[PDB]
């Protein structure tokens, strides 16, 4: 005879981690009345930690610790012998964009890919914006030039496809959604330089009986070793008329092979080889020796 009627309910605005109790109250209708709940048109999964209290003409959702997994549309269904009725509401809980875990200092290797990590929490999923202060001075943060080589990824991590020395510096990460904004602490990106031979004469001429010096300039992370070779034999110190010497000029190493005196047989290909933990390189110098 008298059908059930549910007292209209609407979920208030909630904060993450609060306690929630929401009753479905069947204020009229002949007994007995069966009251059940759905979430998003399905039974509430036991995984969700929602308690259901069925007390006479009521059924209540009880949640000890509100989390993002509780977001969704909840339906109360009240059925007796005469009729079944439904009432529904949307549970919305929003999370302010929070930096709980900051970005870490990282090493990038010149010429290779680096990802700068920046997961912040927030719902709605926050929009992520990166800033950059070139080099290790007092930071002055500027927008970043996105141009294929530098991209922001879906998870909000910064991709540098081919690191150059100019990428070395402070990076930070700003997050906003409707609820708020946050600005990460900066991290420092160090660009590691594989050993490079940057400069040498391609071909050079000596005179029999005279001193000849040939130099190579190397760059890269220290320690860096420069060795010389003549037609795949290593020029060892014990070699009588050859002297290898090194000097530091700024961040560069200048290696000099001195021959004293030069003989006709010194002519041919010399190589200077630089190695550090990150890489190696070589230069080739053709020596010709003219007559006295
Ligand atoms: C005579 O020797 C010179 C060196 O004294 C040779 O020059 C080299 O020529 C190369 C191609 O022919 C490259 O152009 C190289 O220049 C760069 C490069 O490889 O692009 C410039 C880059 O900016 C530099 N990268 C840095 C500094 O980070 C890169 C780097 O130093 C390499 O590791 C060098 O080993 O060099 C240029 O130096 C001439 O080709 C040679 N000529 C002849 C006739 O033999
Ligand atoms: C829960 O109910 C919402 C409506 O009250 C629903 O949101 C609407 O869905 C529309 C697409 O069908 C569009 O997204 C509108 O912008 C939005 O208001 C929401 O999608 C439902 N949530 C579920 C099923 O999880
Ligand atoms: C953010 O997004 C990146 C997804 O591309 C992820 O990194 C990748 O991991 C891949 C695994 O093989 C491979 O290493 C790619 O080179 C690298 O791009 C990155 O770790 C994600 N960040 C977090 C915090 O999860
Ligand atoms: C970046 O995130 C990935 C994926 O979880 C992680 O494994 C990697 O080592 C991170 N790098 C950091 C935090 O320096
Ligand atoms: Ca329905």
């Amino acid at each position: 005879t008298v059908p059930p009627f549910i007292q209209p309910f609407e979920f208030p605005r909630f904060s993450i981690g609060q306690r929630v109790f929401i009753p479905c109250v069947v204020v009229s209708g002949d007994l007995p009345i069966t009251i059940t709940w759905q979430k998003d048109g399905r039974p509430i999964p036991g995984s969700l930690g929602v308690t259901i209290d069925n007390i006479d003409f009521t059924s209540s959702l009880r949640i000890s610790n509100l989390s993002l997994m509780h977001n969704g549309n909840y339906t109360c269904i009240a059925r007796n012998e005469a009729a079944a009725v439904e009432h529904q509401s949307q549970l919305i809980v929003r999370v302010p964009p929070k930096f709980v875990v900051q970005p870490r200092d990282q090493d990038g290797i010149y010429g290779k890919a680096v990802i700068l990590n920046c997961s912040a929490e927030g719902y709605p999923v926050p929009t992520i914006v990166w800033k950059f202060s070139k080099g290790a001075g007092v930071p002055q943060f500027q927008p970043i030039a996105l141009n294929g080589r530098i991209q922001v990824l879906s998870n909000g991590s910064l991709l540098i496809k081919h690191v150059v020395e100019e990428d070395s510096g402070y990076y930070l990460c700003k997050v906003s959604n409707d609820v708020g904004a946050d600005v990460s602490k900066s991290m420092y990106l160090t660009v590691k330089i594989p050993a490079m031979i940057t400069s040498y004469p391609n071909t050079t001429l000596a005179t029999q009986g005279q001193k000849k010096e040939m130099s190579c300039t190397a760059h890269g992370e220290k320690p860096i070793i420069v060795r010389w070779e003549k037609e795949d034999r290593i020029i060892n110190p014990e070699m009588a008329r050859y002297l290898v010497s090194t000097k530091e000029v700024g961040e560069e190493v200048i290696s000099t092979l001195q021959i004293l005196p030069t003989v006709r047989e010194d002519s041919g290909f010399f190589s200077c080889h630089a190695i550090n933990s990150y890489g190696e390189d070589r230069g080739i110098i053709q020596l010709t020796v003219q007559e006295e």
